[PDB]
């Protein structure tokens, strides 16, 4: 029997195009670019003829498909972008079986606890040094599969390691006095305790608010304040911001100002109620869904590549020109690009180990009762991998990008698939290189790169993170920001009313009644470079101007001042733009005889102001707690544990436990395996443009091949030798 | 009946033939075309199209017609390009115009018989007439007028022609101005040099066995107060030498320490410079592929069946709910006007001209070769003349429309320029975005309209992109790339002797080749009109103030808020940390704010930033172009100042850019505002950009900053 082909291809997730002058349908999906006439007994995939043996057919200006049509062309085999990983690599994530196994493992001790959550079940990372054996010399690793799984059981921490391969626990380490990020059940309970709260709703109704079931809260941590907050650090806490739902899809835009809930979620009850000054709730209604809007008309444009792509995805491993990698997913910080080579004319060499988002951070510069605790650490307290915002086909990403399911824990031990959780895709990027010779032929190249892109949202943020491997052996990694604005409620509606000045002392009034208070968004990337081997040097080359000592009319020169950065105290520094900053194997050099380096870049432009460091005096404890925050460059020793710029337990943190403590000891950086940390931020001072919703805005750092070549690097296949 | 694929592939057109549906698909800028064998009709974007005579195989050939292109090209289902039935007052001076003005002024007794034009463009009625124009379409009741600038061998001669009445208007002689160089230079300078004995003694002592195979290069002199020996009053360029081996590179085989002065007038060699011998470096270096083979790639083709969102008339340009007129002028390209962003249906000045100023690449080594070397690209040697045409989906996606465009050459002769200017909408990631949890994703995607066009002046390409988002940012982006200058050395590697002092000014990126340290300097002329004319430079500064409210906090994030009155507060560094805000404070959006657009000199590169000029404040490169150490300049609006560096910037002995049209320090207050953005990189170079270097950009932005009430994007209220 047969079924409606638009309806179920649709379903299925495939671009549907039908042209009836040439009486072809076109269908893309993923790496399958797929062309069929009604009646055919054939169809074309990536330029190959597929027999049928039920052709697609037209009934009274309908197309009916068999019901085997969606997998008999689609898992053909003619696309080839995903090929079977035979020898399973190393560093592929847990699986549903793997997780679930760990668990069970957990559930089997006499410790295990009954509601006991689960923060984080990721792979316990091998050794570095298989891991590349296994990469570069096809070495088995002979280590057993293991598992981190991070327990909260009630408020308290739990750190248990479990021997996947023969099934038995290892080790059940509490953590004391360390708090567990956020999980989504605490989200519900919030908005029910607050439900249940007489006082709160009280509170509600005396702000102007009839329903109280219309107001729609939002889990915050409280941070750490050595008590001036009135907060108790032993027990299990989340502040709480309100809004009311107008039902314009966007609770967001109505604050209910001044009005703070703490809650003991151990506890289960509101422990303390902070309240200001009354502002009238903004009621407007300002939608950003469209529903109110007039849908413009736009001509089609898609980018199309017919016989399929230049890259290949063998199980997790990419391999795409000269470059290789893995990609895998972590539900706290999302995917890790991992064992990066460059294949330099048959040599596999080495360029990182891995690399991922370090964590992040969105403080906020209001005083005020509803904000002077408001900072997101939105990997850390939150878990960007399991918010992963599914990628809008087309939209997110563009119709030629290829969309990866991924699978991690949720935070009852249960195996949960993101659906299209991160994105790859090629791009024209210009001229690779151009040069026009008087008088002769013309000379361009095109560029490409292929992006790897992953969103994650967190409460009112989106946030595009995507790895850009350049060609020519340049990475890219930019950071976009868009979503819904976090707003103040204020009395003025106009930069004319009495109030106005007060109410924009934090923010720009961006409508009325509404600031956008000023906040700043920073992130940092956790790299693990490894410049043609594991062993390196941090270099600086500052460009200078010197007095001309060589004569002629000239008075000064540019020269370089050139000089090592010897420790981690000395490499976590602030990055100025206008000098170099090299990673160098000081073993290995270029044909001139010049180190084999990668230049870092952790700043190279954006699209709203720059974070010169963090927006806070240094006596604020968020400073001190966060070190990361204030420089763009860090450089520390590996080590296996060393992986957040926040530190591991960031949730009511009393000292730095992040880059601050990993660079306390002022190891030596001299000729040995380094990580590189880079820290990128904007200071964000809002505009009416960027409501009811922002623009996506963008940063971008770089990494580039510095004499790590001998040569232009797209130049191609040398035709004679 | 002609051959399909010979007659479509001499139109410009390409070809896709489709076996399984048996169906050609021919595309050329807008029009994307389907039509199959036998057919009685075809479908150009998007709409059906009757056929006089179907298209025929022929042995496996296909015919058409030989009024086919034109039945199906020009049918006018291509709607990418309308009629201008009333020419814009700024439409560049056409083919006509060119020869007229030119017998205008060869008409007058005062003309000489060598004379050559450096320069032959439009004189634009007044701005408001212009702007009259755009916005409610009113005549601009003037004459086109013609300024014709004259080189008469040395002298510079500005005169100005009445091309409605055809009449001559001015004659004025320029004192002391030297005239850019010209084309013909080129070749007189290489003959001067052929002709030379004492060079060809020179160039036999250095090595080289076979002087006909010299390769020299023009270069401007700069001025030093003397200090070079040069006379001030003599048209002279200094000459570098290559070799040429071969390879086509000369580039990569430089004759170092042997530099050589031509006086044009004089036609011959006035003093020859002589350094250390230096072995020229002889290994072959092709950039052009002669020795390399090319990876295969699977096809990539971006698509729009149904034609383009913009529409071309005459140069007007139309674009969501963008405006604008794209013309070209022979010395600094494209120039972007009459700007309007049209808001809710009501058109919104935003800008009246933008263009490139003007651009410097200026050195930093002192040696004999070195120490003058600083290319004013635009102004010495005129980009828009240089502009090297587009090579179809390589410099520009596949999805562009190119345009032609047409300027006088030196000799005053209408010269078009093929696929000067490339057009085209790409997609830029997500416009904006937010998944709430739990409920259905909202995400539009982002469309930007690029303008590029690419210039190239001896070794160096250098692109250009005027960016239009739709949410109302304008982005302008310059790419660098082509071939670096390098300086000849005895050391192959780092290990050699020499290798230290051969690499003090710069890095040793090949053997015995040095990628002498520079820097690229671009300056862009905007004239903004924040929705209108009168508007003032306010500048926000964020700050760490200490928290006066109570509570917890020790400090607050704040805004220090002040206007910047006049021309010299206005020339300042630029912290990309800061806000800076061409504002109109006669207008507000609905919550009381100035409506204004954010300007940003510094939006990102990938080469080291330039914070200022990498020259001591009393080198002579410095004192002549002020315009090189700061990043942001506004001045009072004013017809004949339109160059960062100067008008007549050879060896100009003093600063008549930027540096003397702020000199009065003006008021900046509710009035004229022009917005000048410098941005530079300081290049150091790497063996990854040799024997050519990967493009290399640096960004700009100038976005709309409470110009709206909303996201500009959501689109109209139902
Ligand atoms: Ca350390
Ligand atoms: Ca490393
Ligand atoms: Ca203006
Ligand atoms: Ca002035
Ligand atoms: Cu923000
Ligand atoms: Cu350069």
């Amino acid at each position: 029997h047969m079924v409606p082909m638009d309806k179920t291809l649709k379903e299925f997730g495939a671009d549907v195009q039908w042209d009836d002058y040439a009486q072809l349908f076109t269908l893309i999906k993923d790496g399958a670019y797929v062309k069929v006439k009604p009646g055919a007994q054939t169809a074309i995939v990536n330029g190959q003829p597929l027999a049928l043996q039920v052709p697609v057919v037209m009934k009274d200006n309908k197309a009916w498909v068999s019901d085997t049509f969606i997998n008999d062309v689609f898992q053909s085999g003619l696309d080839q972008t995903f090929q079977v990983e035979k020898r399973p690599h190393p560093l592929n994530a847990l699986t549903a079986d793997e997780i679930k196994q760990a668990v069970e493992i957990v559930k089997a001790s006499a410790d295990f606890k009954p509601n006991t959550r689960f923060t984080e079940i990721s792979l316990l990372p091998p050794d570095k040094e298989a891991v590349w054996a296994f990469a570069l010399e096809n070495k088995p690793v002979d280590q057993p599969r293991k598992a981190d799984v991070i327990m909260l059981d009630g408020k308290h921490i739990i750190e248990a390691v479990v021997d996947l391969q023969n099934n038995k626990l290892l080790s059940w380490q509490p953590i004391k006095d360390a708090h567990g990020m956020v999980l989504l059940d605490d989200f519900a309970s919030v908005q029910n305790i607050i439900n249940n709260s007489e006082e709160f709703a009280a509170a509600v109704k005396k702000r102007g608010i009839t329903d109280a079931k219309k107001v729609i809260t939002t889990p915050l941590t409280v941070g750490y304040f050595d008590g001036k907050d009135g907060l108790k650090q032993d027990a299990r806490l989340l502040k709480v911001i309100s809004y009311l739902d107008v039902g314009d899809g966007n609770y967001w835009a109505h604050p209910i100002e001044n009005l703070v809930a703490v809650v003991d979620l151990e506890q289960k009850k509101i422990v303390k109620i902070e309240e200001g000054p009354v502002v009238p709730v903004p009621m407007t209604a300002r939608p950003f869904d469209g529903r109110d809007r007039v849908a413009p008309a736009v001509k089609p444009m898609q980018i199309i590549e017919p016989e399929g792509k230049n890259y290949t995805i063998t199980g997790d491993m990419i391999h795409w020109r000269n470059w290789d990698f893995h990609l895998s997913m972590n539900s706290r910080v999302g995917p890790m690009i991992s064992t990066v080579t460059y294949n330099d004319n048959g040599t596999k060499r080495k360029v990182m180990y891995e690399g991922s988002l370090g964590g992040m951070i969105v403080p906020y510069g209001d005083p005020d009762i509803g904000w002077y605790f408001k900072a997101y650490l939105n990997s850390g307290d939150y878990g960007m991998g399991t918010l992963t915002s599914p990628i809008a086909r087309g939209k997110d990403a563009p119709s030629n990008a290829v969309l990866l399911n991924e699978t991690i824990a949720d935070y009852t031990g249960v195996p949960m698939e993101i659906p299209r959780a991160i994105a790859v895709f090629e791009r024209y990027a210009g001229p690779e290189y151009k040069h026009q010779e008087m008088g002769q032929p013309n000379v361009s190249t095109e560029r490409r790169e292929l992006v790897v892109r992953w969103i994650s949202t967190v409460g009112n943020y989106d946030y595009i993170f995507d790895w850009i491997f350049h060609e020519n052996g340049t990475i890219g990694i930019d950071a976009g920001a868009t979503g819904i604005e976090a707003v103040k409620g204020v009395k003025a509606k106009t930069m004319h009313d009495e109030t106005a000045k007060d109410d924009t002392r934090y923010g720009t009034l961006i409508d009325h009644n509404i600031v956008g208070t000023t906040h700043q968004h920073i992130y940092n990337f956790r790299l693990d470079l490894d410049v043609d081997g594991e062993n390196n040097s941090l270099v600086a080359m500052d460009p200078v101007v010197k007095p001309n000592t060589a004569g002629g009319p000239r008075t000064s020169t540019m020269q370089v001042n050139q000089y090592n950065i010897g420790n981690e105290q000395d490499a976590a520094q602030k990055f100025d733009p206008g000098t170099i900053r090299l990673l160098s194997n000081p073993n290995k050099e270029n044909r001139m005889g010049n180190p084999v380096s990668y230049q870092i870049i952790p700043y190279a432009g954006g699209t709203h102001p720059v974070a010169k460091g963090a927006q806070f005096a240094p006596d604020e404890w968020i400073y001190h707690r966060l070190s990361f925050m204030d420089k763009q460059l860090w450089v520390t020793r590996y080590h296996p544990g060393e992986r957040f710029p926040e530190g591991k337990y960031p949730n009511r943190s009393t000292h730095d436990t992040g880059l601050g403590q990993y660079s306390k000891d002022n190891e030596s950086l001299d000729n040995t395996d380094a990580v590189v940390w880079m820290t990128t931020g904007t200071t964000h001072v809002a505009r009416a443009e960027e409501w009811p919703i922002m623009p996506t805005e963008w940063v971008h750092t770089l990494l580039k091949p510095w004499n790590f070549f001998d040569e232009t690097p797209t130049l191609g296949a040398l035709k004679k030798d």
